[PDB]
């Protein structure tokens, strides 16, 4: 579709558990390594080319950032590239870690 949607972390977690959507994290690499959601792919302009080759445009994509702000612009960017089902995760990593502290991974 031609718009992206904002979702909360409980919704995102459920989609992930059901294997319905993939999760990308657009934060800087240092913050990513300090802690990220399990199964998050670190998506940057450099890793985008690989991401696109590896995830067809019909793949639902959920975008996480620091707080839920930059993920909106990144989600819109992905729609513009051809993705049809894109979400921005309200609250970002802060919300993820608060709700799901046992589902945090470290490093790359």
């Amino acid at each position: 579709m031609d718009q992206f949607e904002c979702i909360n972390v409980a919704d995102a977690h459920q989609k992930l558990q059901e294997k319905e959507a993939v999760l990308v994290d657009i934060r800087d690499p240092q913050s990513f390594a300090m802690g990220h959601a399990v199964q998050a792919f670190h998506l940057t302009n450099d890793t985008l080319g690989a991401f696109m080759r590896d995830n067809d445009f019909d793949t639902p994509v959920m975008v996480m950032c620091y707080h839920g702000n930059s993920s909106k612009g990144a989600a819109q960017y992905l729609l513009q590239q051809g993705y049809d089902v894109v979400y921005s995760i309200d609250g970002g990593f802060e919300a993820w870690q608060r709700q799901f502290p046992a589902e945090v991974a470290y490093g790359a």
